[PDB]
């Protein structure tokens, strides 16, 4: 195998005086060898300190130089981290270091409060003592790299109740960092200017964006605060090869692009990649009108990383298995041999080899309802299209059931978006008749705007909406209760109006 | 890891109707699907017969899509295939299989004889026998898919005394393929038609070439017979791609594109990839003015794979480490850390990690010799330029030392082989004084001419070449001894003329 600590190392024996790290904010930035120098000081300090290989390391931080050098010191002296949203509850983040039996917490953020008050056995660590815009506090002699194995935990990132602890082995961050590569394009090479976009707690954030970043030689750009003229600036200024981003993100940047025109340079943008089944058509539209380089749609999973993809997208949903990826369709709640018949909607599944997690910390059950025989379970309902390309439809567990028929809220919510006068709308399934459950519509109107259920109703029916489809029934909301990261709380909702 | 088999089985499930491989000549196609279905039907065929994991098969035949079969058939069986230049030597292949302990040969050439006659136990099969223009001879139901361990040999490849047989483990495969991705920019996808130049018996034709363009889900297309005009239409015809060829092809190549012009349409070809060390000057001049494409110059080995390489060439001779690789330059016969003051010679070592042979068959001295302390040692003379890339001199064993000074007979060689009348040459070191060696140089006159060791000595004296390089001697020759496949007989040389 090849070990994230070992991609990182190789790569620095190759262009240990080309730039890893730029933070144009701060005005700094390190190069391959200078970036080596503090993982090994953070390291050796944290190892002179009691820390050890295997024990569970937190960290909670917004991006940023400082702590990139922690996370690859902790993963370089054999801790293994488990990477946080900041964005979490106090209470939430206790909670989720104190069932993770993690011996101490690096943090930047009263959070540092609730985690002595929970109970929890986890040194509290500030990111500021480690290091300090990529000054790192030295002490103790140089440390033994440990010996890695392919099945052994390397690091553990958190799901979308409470988050759930994938924990991501050894062996999982090549082919995590390599589809980068087969799937969108990216080749080795110091050319490589990578836009730190995403969130390092996420997957994308860490293994397809920042360590692809200095796997491949080239650099990576912090960015501790998205702003969209600003980071069209970087592209700009950095020559920036690639971007990973959200939807959110992506709409934001192609009015900007747009709202400047030929004033900013964006030619040296080869790449823009995203997660984009829940993207919007109009979205989307904007993305190829306004935006440079080449757009590639994917699909994929913390559980196991890259799954599907398109090159120069047209709708965002349906995609294609790349390299490293096999992939079925089942019949919902059936053994993973129950394929379907090819039109029929069911569970998209994908084998569980290299890039796979081996489990959730300490949750068995939940990790033999996604791990079954070899497979990975997404509890995303797809359909094969004629065209040989799976269609992403929602997840198992927000498909209304509506007189025996599936009825997904994402597609509704897609129409309903456009609506005039709505802000936000969320598609739910009543505890109810007609039967089993009944299509409801919850909306917020904009800033001053009355809505009507009977306009609403008249918008759909005009639409493409199939007539089972529409929703028997509205309710005007002045806010959903998204405290899910937002992400809103589906079943939550449900309960507040029933 | 990710095996041969396993990719190719990946590749299947994504893209069972795309065309794995095209054979013009014969007019056959054959999908991923069809492509597994002889792969599984050879397979039982052999197991039926007796052969079982672990056992070593001898693959001796011309590049074919039948010869494809069977190896892959063979690997899928368990079997572990030893792929043989058809071009050795009755004896050679005989002794190769007999030292071998191989239990059968897969053959198509008499060579059959030796092979009875040389007391080896090996099962002489026809690959006629087998499977013919795609078409197999089945009996026996499927069988089982033996599981394989990373260390596990998978395939044995085979050197430029007799060839030492090389033992590419399981977990070599994937990065002797995705070094054509992260080096060479190839992506996954359906676009993909690689022109199978490339011998098999070769692990660049065997890996980088046909297992590449399987598992990226694209299209092998088979060449049984190297012509130039005749390769440029399939490259017109089939949508090629990517092209990895020697030296000696792109130089045919080129004259043809040039003696054709716009004639043929080359605008699919968009890689061009070449191990192009020893390539002359004059030949990448016409590589870059007459054919389309990126072009790549890659430095490797049989025994670990690709170590270096170089987008868009100036020289043949210098590149530098990609993906997966980690490299230094040693004092010649001194220890793996013994790196060279910046600017000095030495030799080229690379680490060997998951690329890398697990040894030569039976020779533990000369494995011992090779795999030193984690690194493998290449046996070449380099130099890192102060631009900070390696510059490739020649082979250690080719290296003349006179006067206490390190002469490299490639660099002479490009030099007199420019000269007015020479078709072919050769410099060696001689047995004797000014001191140590004294350079030699011998020298073919081309059709009907003469050739003066005063006119090429006059001919060295207005060249780049320093003082102590020039040649003291020239023999002029019909003929150079060249048995190992062409290739000239350095050391029988010497004796030759001494
Ligand atoms: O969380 C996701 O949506 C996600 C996770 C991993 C990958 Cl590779 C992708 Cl493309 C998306
Ligand atoms: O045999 C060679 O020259 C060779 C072997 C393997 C590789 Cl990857 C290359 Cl680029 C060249």
């Amino acid at each position: 195998m090849q070990t994230v600590n070992e991609m990182l190392r190789r790569a620095a024996t190759r262009a240990p005086d080309h730039c890893a790290l730029a933070v144009p904010a701060r005005g700094l930035r390190l190069t391959h060898a200078e970036l080596r120098a503090r993982v090994e000081a953070v390291a050796a300090r944290l190892h002179a300190d009691g820390l050890r290989p295997q024990q569970r390391v937190a960290v909670v931080a917004p991006n940023s130089a400082d702590v990139v050098i922690a996370i690859l010191a902790l993963h370089r002296l054999g801790a293994v981290p488990a990477l946080l949203n900041p964005r979490l509850k106090s209470a939430e983040l206790a909670e989720l270091i104190k069932r993770g039996e993690m011996t101490a917490a690096v943090i930047a953020v009263q959070v540092a409060d609730a985690i002595f008050q929970s109970g929890s056995g986890a040194r509290i660590i500030f990111l500021g003592d480690l290091v300090r815009d990529g000054e790192p506090y030295s002490y103790g002699p140089p440390i033994e790299d440990p010996q890695r194995e392919p099945a052994q935990p390397a690091f553990i990132f958190y799901t979308s109740g409470l988050p759930k602890a994938a924990i991501i082995p050894q062996r999982a961050a090549e082919s995590r960092v390599l589809f980068m590569s087969t799937q969108v394009g990216l080749r080795h090479g110091r050319h490589n200017v990578v836009l730190g976009l995403m969130p390092l707690y996420h997957v994308v954030g860490f293994f397809a964006v920042l360590v692809a970043a200095l796997a491949l030689d080239g650099t990576y750009v912090v960015v501790e605060e998205f702003r969209p003229v600003d980071a069209l600036q970087l592209v700009q200024q950095e020559q920036v090869t690639s971007l990973f981003a959200t939807p959110t993100h992506l709409d934001a940047l192609a009015a900007a692009a747009a709202h400047a025109g030929s004033s900013l340079k964006l030619d040296s943008l080869r790449h823009v990649t995203f997660a984009g089944a829940t993207m919007p058509d109009a979205v989307l539209e904007t993305v190829h009108q306004h935006l440079p380089g080449e757009k590639v749609n994917a699909y994929g999973t913390t559980e196991a990383m890259n799954s599907l993809y398109m090159r120069q997208p047209k709708t965002g949903t349906e995609m294609a298995p790349g390299f490293f990826s096999e992939v079925r369709i089942v019949r919902i709640g059936g053994g993973v041999d129950e394929i379907v018949a090819n039109g029929e909607e069911g569970e998209l599944i994908v084998a569980a080899s290299d890039s796979a997690f081996v489990g959730y910390l300490n949750q068995p059950q939940a990790t033999a309802e996604k791990l079954q025989d070899g497979w990975y379970r997404t509890s995303d309902v797809a359909v094969w299209t004629p065209e040989g390309t799976v269609r992403i439809l929602g997840r198992v567990d927000d498909m209304i059931i509506s007189g025996g028929e599936n009825i997904h809220p994402s597609e509704i919510e897609r129409v309903l978006g456009t609506a005039p006068g709505v802000t936000e709308v969320v598609v739910i399934g009543l505890a109810d008749q007609r039967w089993g459950q009944s299509v409801t519509a919850c909306v917020v109107p904009r800033l001053g705007e009355t809505l009507s259920a009977d306009a609403l109703d008249t918008f759909c029916r005009s639409s493409e909406l199939a007539d089972f489809k529409r929703p028997k029934r509205y309710f005007i909301l002045d806010q959903l209760p998204k405290n899910a990261l937002n992400k809103v709380l589906r079943r939550q909702l449900v309960q507040q109006v029933s």
